[PDB]
């Protein structure tokens, strides 16, 4: 009865992304140190986790997006979303 | 029909915070290095996640609780809980 | 209606670990560069959180499932998984 959300963040300003799934769909909160904005983040899912890395310092950001029993990966490298290989088996 | 929890870590000893929330209230446990105690975070929620960085040594947490569709922020940084800035909209 | 996810990512390459609870159990999907596999994580829970920490070059991963009122820590740290400490009172 409760939206659910997923939060990753990232160097020491820092940079802060908050995904919340509602009613069916993932949205996308951003914080860059100055103020909160929406991402371009908007995937279907009724779940979300996430999680992020750098590579010196380029953030690369993997959002699980759920429905059923299917989880989707997305995947930002610096330069729009992708789907990526997760899969659940095989 | 189960509670829902949120972990967080940092440091390398390291430090551990768990929250969970269960009945609509989020509580914080805490491990830094040697038994699991109570933390000082208390506040009501459905729905939990954190995230947490490190500036120097020094780290700031923050919790993202919702209830329905409205998510409250809240922000530790070395000296006490405040409600941070975070809107799921404008 | 649909299964619940927590991921965790560790190392540049990067490796990624991410759970799933479904049907009132927790497994594990694996990333460590060049294809998605099954982990040796299995555990009973409806609900799961992840945090992971690097000492040097070694990983540690905290997984906590919870069934109810009740989360059991699960307990990665270079070979094999371990209950941890954690309980959610004293
Ligand atoms: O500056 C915001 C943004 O570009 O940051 C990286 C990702 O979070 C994107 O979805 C998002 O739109
Ligand atoms: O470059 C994208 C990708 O290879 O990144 C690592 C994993 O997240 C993969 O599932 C994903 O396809
Ligand atoms: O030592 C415990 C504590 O001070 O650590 C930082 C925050 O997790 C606080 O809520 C918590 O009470
Ligand atoms: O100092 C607190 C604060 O500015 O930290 C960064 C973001 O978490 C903001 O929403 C929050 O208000
Ligand atoms: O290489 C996969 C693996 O060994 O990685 C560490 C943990 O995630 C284990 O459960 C998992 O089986
Ligand atoms: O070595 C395992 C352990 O001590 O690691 C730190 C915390 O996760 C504890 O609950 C756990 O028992």
């Amino acid at each position: 009865s409760s939206v659910q959300t997923a939060a990753t963040s990232w160097g020491t300003v820092p940079s802060i992304r908050v995904y919340t799934a509602n009613n069916g769909k993932i949205t996308e909160r951003c914080w860059n140190g100055k103020g909160w904005y929406t991402g371009a983040f908007n995937e279907p899912g009724d779940n979300v986790s996430v999680t992020s890395w750098l590579v010196g310092s380029a953030i690369h950001i993997r959002v699980y997006a759920s429905t059923g029993t299917t989880t989707t990966e997305w995947c930002w490298d610096g330069n729009g979303w992708t789907k990526g290989a997760y899969t659940a088996t095989n």
